[PDB]
């Protein structure tokens, strides 16, 4: 039940921040354009440990599975080869991505009825707002 509140189907409603922070990722112009105007529908499984987050847009679907706290691959939709960690912390979701030396920290939370995304590059920070859809 370590998830309950996450599971399920949630659509994007809004973003703030999102160019600066792609930029600050290291995302070129191109794809910072297509993937910033992505709508994704986020959805969230889980099945014993083991917990699936999909993000099917019309920009790219992607899929990943892992246990909280053990270090999986990841290849980004920006194609960026990360060592990603995702452990909960007093109830958020907070996924770390670690790759060329550098790192970039994605926290998920419930708030009221949305799920909020606080994406962080350094001192660059995103909050992008979902609703379930
Ligand atoms: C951290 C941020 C990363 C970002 C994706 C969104 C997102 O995961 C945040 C979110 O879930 O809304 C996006 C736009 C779907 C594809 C391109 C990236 C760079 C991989």
């Amino acid at each position: 039940h370590m998830c309950d509140a996450f599971v399920g189907t949630w659509k994007l409603v809004s973003s703030e921040n999102f160019d600066d922070y792609m930029k600050e990722v290291g995302v070129g112009f191109a794809t910072r354009k297509v993937a910033g105007m992505a709508k994704p529908n986020m959805i969230i499984s889980v099945n014993g440990d083991v917990i699936t987050i999909k993000s099917e847009s019309t920009f790219k679907n992607t899929e990943i599975s892992f246990i909280l706290g053990q270090e999986f691959d990841e290849v980004t939709a920006d194609d960026r080869k990360v060592k990603s960690t995702i452990t909960l912390d007093g109830g958020v979701l907070v996924h770390v991505q670690k790759w060329d030396g550098k790192s970039t920290t994605i926290k998920r939370k419930r708030e009221d009825d949305k799920l909020v995304v606080e994406c962080v590059m350094k001192g660059v920070t995103s909050t992008r707002v979902y609703e379930r859809a």
